[PDB]
């Protein structure tokens, strides 16, 4: 039970018509040839073999000399014993002895003739593997082939025959004249084919006599494909040819033979998370202390406070600056400390998000239409969400996120990217009437167009910058870096654009100086729960219930959703999970802020996955040609409280973000806005509506079921996402939560009377 | 020698548990299968066949009854004698018979159930084939697996068993015990993929026992590739597979064994060109009665129209409107007339082009700096061109263009391309210059932003709508249709929404009224050759020949580059080929049409190609799976002739082509400078510079050299450029042509000093 390497040497005439062994290729987990008339490496590929060297190889294995278990640790005593064990067995005569073992003991040459290469290459390797060499090649000074196949008692580092220090156990000969029409090259690869696949090198571990050799390859042989002499094109080899092998394996290997789960005592779940997490807390603050930690602070600071002094600038300028940047800034900074100090699932970013912002839109819209504060009802809305906390914690009920599938996920994602997209083009057409391109802050000449220039030229700017960041441009470690930057640096480019022109008035941020309130002469600090100027009514101290429920959906849903995403078993997540304490602390710390005036927040899905990936490491002990896969994760609460720390103390240069314009900010959102539809499998499916059924994928949901069916469970979806989106236009837009909470049993008993339950497996994968 | 088409038939059972026999897979170049759970044919694959089917397969043929050149004509009568003769074999008792026979009459169903696919699949099948039927199934009351073959004297169309009227030859019986360690699809899918191939099946047709068709299942094997049970992604494939089945077939069978030339006889060229072309006279006016030529007509014309007036356009703000849109128009369409009236080769569009503006300009910068009229000497200079065009050909020099390799090809056309773009820019700076965007046709204050917003705006539309004709979206026939008309659909948008806008001032075209110069007040319609104002030195009579020199240069390269490309053996085009003629007109009509005032014109490469293949029509009898094949090219003059006469008669509509700003061109101009960028070997070894060497591509000028040549190459190419980039920005630029040609020379000599012959192959590919 071992690995195994393998290389492939030849005998050919170097520079000067001496002999000279050459390395030809090299067998790690794929095969990697070596180009004659440039000397370099070529790219890992599957090794494809014919099969007249197949049965030439197993002739010519039968009248082989076989040496078992021998004892020698260097080329000379292990040619002898060779060269004698030929001679023994009838296969040269006893005059061509002394040319044989001459030709055996030789000079080999490598292309990368400890350097950089044996450093870099050890690394592929398995940490303990064993080594193969293949020596082929034609002689002159012979009648017939000759083979010999050796095992070592002990596992030897031989002199220079392998360009790295790997011991040696096995070694093949293979020596014979030009003629009988036999390619030794093809049958080099073939053995190096052979031993380099599991079942051949264990079979030959355990090998006592020649013909056991045999039934070796007799079965590698019952385990292959076949593919017939006529090819074309590429796009012929990405059907069966992979499906086939993995049917046919299968088929070979079947014929051979938490978290979220109540318990029934109060307040179980944060028991269990506690006791949990908190014992492995000194670690959090230790593993903190890498260079990969304090690299990814700054993308983690840029991509939380440009979506945050957006969201600002939009609500002051619709709420009436009641609500303003101060206060998201604030509310960021506050609630992401707390967090990260006492939370289980440090990992995530607490933000401002649109369903947030719709519902905040709604709710100001209902006040404004009713003649009611709209600071103090938010106030009544916080009780009610804390005790709404409260009582759920205490009944767990965290495992009602196992009954929302992918139909009601996209049907959200799919809302929020229309919402971004329809204001920021509300945003612009408004600008085309306060300032009309009429002829020679409501009549200036040269406002609306420049606002429309800067817009779009910071749209395409991060465009084509997460374009660049995919690309193959560039050393990956630098194109990584680079590409890890692009909103800021889109948003620097047209903020020193628009700071050249010094000529034209656009509108800009509105940032106070220091810590105050974005309107002093409305609100103070702290909102009484009994009437700013007049008394609030008794009647909505109770019926306040109502919008509470609603916005504890909202909540639930995105935090919820979050947490299960980032907890999947393929990233290496170790410490724990947080299903029941993220949200008890998140809904209390939003109830308690509402006093003070200041937003709710949630769990900001895509930050945090943004989060969770600039702290991986990739193992590089990965072979060339194989997927790279996750090393670990680094998990610590110390980059997101430096980052909730760094948010905070952006009052402080407000001076600065008074010089940025709004039309950036609008080409940022609208930005974000597009790129969240990809990833998402409702868009694709939408995109089938359009193509010939010729042309539609390979993947699981286009081939189990019929075009017919897919199309209808499509129209299905655009049919309750339609009439989602004619309730929110309405002026009853408090309901959209209750019609996602409808969307769900709706979804699970009607889909279940019309589709089969095989088709609700592709189209509804979990 | 004759094609073969095989079908597989299955022994299943229905819902209503009767077995039928039904179709599962079908072969006529590449295997399509029949998915279970949609009944619908999959995409197309080559046929990967396990190995120990193969083995079954051989181990069964074995013991076997072969009923060689049957007689009969129907299905009951070929099963009650292959019955007969299984039954005598000793495979199976006689007590059996009856079963058997019940077995073998069925109802036979596919999933196509004339008709429009059988219609289909009537033209994807060869003219002239013949039908193998394989019927494999799984039968419970035998005690071994039963095999049969046959081979009818005559083709017969049996009743049902094909799902398509063809003849069938043959038909291989094979029922067998279930559970028997046989995969009996499996065995079905070898045989048939044995029988549809060139060798096995014509060895079958000459067969007399068994040994036969063991001998070519034995002569089939050592053809084929083994793939070992190892396999991770799809990128791996495409390197062994198509590479190393090429190598293996050539090795087998290597192993199993024009107009450009000189006469002698002066206007040698001309004679034969003439006596080729001209007798085919009449078929060139006939062929034009086709549906596909009227289409062609409207996108050549909407094609030609807009480059007409955007070089126009330039050359009239660029000549003090010497020279504007309405001389272009006249031009383009006489020489077009005439052309198509007499030239050899109809499918060359008559245009002008970059060089001669860039030739142009200098000129008439060398003019204003000696105080010369610029309309004097072209007159002399075009007679110089007439005498230059008559010697040249006289001596059949016009095989001078087997000396310009790819290498002065890429130079000339990234010139080109990088001059449209400093134009673009140019003018753009120039704009903005003019109505600066101070407060409150010079000093307008919204004119320039709207001008950015225009050209940006075209440029878009019409790159997005080229990327959308490449796509896959609607029917293959609609979104050809849809994609010709892109510039045509961005330039009518822009100008839609540019006369939305009522207020604001934008430059426009200056197309006059009638028939009329563009400046009526320091021409007329004849240049006098003698001085309109002043007497003409006569130093400059003579000394006219150095300019006369340069624009022969760049007019002979252009039109003999373009006559090449077109006149390829890919494309299907059989009148002939008109070197010596096409030359002379075109350079004896542009001397002459220098005398009123006119420009020249050249060939028009990219519009050529897009003629040409607006005109050709594609097989449609092509298997599924292949690369569809050029059937014929119409080739006649009419398409050209009308495109000529509608480009002349834009005049009238005049008053429509004021409304055009000249922004919308200007993007139409960008944009055609951007995408002329593609097929250029340059382009894509400079953008190598910048990714690392693990990610280059597999073409030819990579895995023969190596990455240092190669950038050193490329290097040169550079070096080259920029001095003709250099020369041509100083007061010299006159002789740009002559410092473009001196790079023959420059590959013939020095560049074959420095890189090996086998190196100046894959590089400077012809
Ligand atoms: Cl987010
Ligand atoms: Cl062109």
């Amino acid at each position: 039970p071992h690995e195994v390497f393998v290389e492939l040497n030849e005998l050919l005439l170097d520079k000067n018509q001496e002999p000279q062994w050459r390395e030809t290729a090299r067998w790690i987990k794929f095969e990697e040839d070596v180009e004659e008339e440039t000397e370099r490496w070529g790219k890992p590929h599957v090794a494809s073999l014919s099969f007249r060297s197949l049965l030439e190889l197993r002739r010519t294995l039968a009248h082989g000399a076989v040496l078992l278990d021998l004892d020698q640790q260097t080329l000379p005593g292990v040619a002898h014993q060779v060269v004698e064990q030929m001679v023994i067995s009838d296969q040269i005569k006893a005059e061509d002895r002394a040319n044989v073992l001459r030709a055996l003991l030789l000079k080999h040459s490598h292309p990368s003739d400890k350097s950089k290469h044996e450093l870099k290459l050890l690394e592929k390797i398995p940490e303990n593997a064993e080594a193969t060499v293949v020596l082929v090649g034609c002689v002159e000074f012979l009648s017939r082939p000759t083979m010999a196949f050796v095992r070592l008692r002990e596992a030897v580092e031989l002199d220079a025959v392998l360009e790295v220090p790997v011991p040696v156990r096995f070694l093949f000969l293979l020596l014979g004249p030009s003629s009988a029409n036999m390619d030794y090259h093809e049958i080099g690869r073939s053995i190096s084919t052979l031993m380099s696949d599991k079942q051949f090198h264990e079979a030959a571990y355990l090998a006592d006599e020649r013909e056991d050799l045999l039934t070796a390859i007799n079965a590698f042989l019952d385990c292959s494909v076949v593919l017939p002499p006529s090819e074309v094109q590429g796009e012929e080899l990405l059907r069966s040819v992979a499906h086939f092998q993995r049917q046919m394996l299968k088929k070979r290997e079947e014929q051979g033979r938490d978290p979220l789960r109540r318990t029934g005592r109060p307040f179980g779940g944060l028991i269990r998370d506690v006791r949990r997490r908190y014992p492995h807390y000194l670690s959090d603050f230790r593993d903190a202390l890498d260079p990969q930690c304090l690299a990814a602070v700054i993308f983690i600071y840029f991509a939380a406070l440009s979506p945050a002094i957006t969201f600002g600038g939009l609500l002051g300028e619709k709420t009436q600056d009641l609500i303003g940047v101060s206060e998201l800034i604030m509310s960021t900074a506050l609630q992401g400390v707390v967090f990260c100090l006492l939370g289980a699932q440090p990992l995530l970013v607490i933000g401002f998000s649109g369903p947030l912002l719709v519902f905040e839109e709604a709710f100001f819209s209902f006040c404004s239409s009713n003649h009611l504060e709209y600071l103090v009802g938010r106030v009544w809305i916080g009780f009610w969400l804390v005790f709404l906390a409260l009582l759920m914690v205490a009944l767990e009920g965290s495992f009602l996120v196992r009954f929302v599938s992918r139909f009601t996920q996209e049907i959200f994602a799919f809302l929020i990217s229309l919402i971004f997209i329809y204001e920021t083009f509300y945003k612009l057409v408004k600008i085309f009437q306060e300032h009309p391109l009429h002829g020679c802050p409501r009549g200036q000449p040269n406002t609306a167009l420049l606002s429309l220039v800067l817009m779009a030229g910071t749209f395409f700017i991060a465009f084509f910058l997460r374009k660049f960041k995919n690309s193959r441009f560039f050393p990956g470690r630098i194109r990584r870096v680079i590409g890890d930057f692009g909103v800021p640096i889109a948003i620097l480019i047209m903020v020193l654009v628009d700071y050249s022109i010094e000529d034209t008035y656009t509108q800009k941020l509105s940032v106070p100086s220091g810590f105050s309130v974005t309107a002093p002469e409305k609100r103070g600090w702290v909102i009484n729960p009994l009437g700013e100027k007049s008394p609030f009514p008794v009647w909505m101290m109770v019926a306040s219930l109502l919008p509470a429920i609603l916005v504890f959906i909202l909540i639930f849903m995105e935090t919820q959703i979050t947490t299960l995403i980032i907890s999947k078993k393929e990233r290496m997540l170790q410490k724990g999970s947080g299903f029941h304490l993220d949200l008890l602390l998140i809904v209390a710390m939003g109830g308690i802020c509402a006093l003070f005036g200041l937003p709710w927040l949630a769990a900001a899905t895509v930050r945090s996955v943004t989060h969770a990936n600039a702290l991986t490491v990739m193992s590089k002990a990965v072979a060339p040609g194989d997927k790279p896969k996750i090393q670990e994760v680094k998990e610590q609460r110390v980059t997101g409280l430096l980052v909730a720390l760094l948010v905070g103390l952006s009052i402080v240069i407000g001076d600065l973000l008074r010089q940025i314009p709004l039309a950036v900010l609008f080409g940022i959102f609208l930005y974000m806005g597009v790129t969240s539809l990809n990833g998402i499998q409702f868009y694709e499916r939408l995109h089938l509506l359009l193509m010939p059924p010729k042309h539609h994928p390979d993947v699981t949901y286009v081939k189990k079921v019929r075009t017919l069916r897919m199309h209808l469970f499509t129209a299905l979806q655009l049919l309750c996402l339609a009439l989602l989106w004619a309730v929110m236009s309405t002026a009853a837009s408090l309901a959209f939560p209750f019609i996602l909470i409808l969307t769900v049993p709706l979804r699970m008993v009607v889909l279940t009377r019309i589709f089969t339950d095989r088709e609700m497996k592709c189209l509804d994968a979990n």
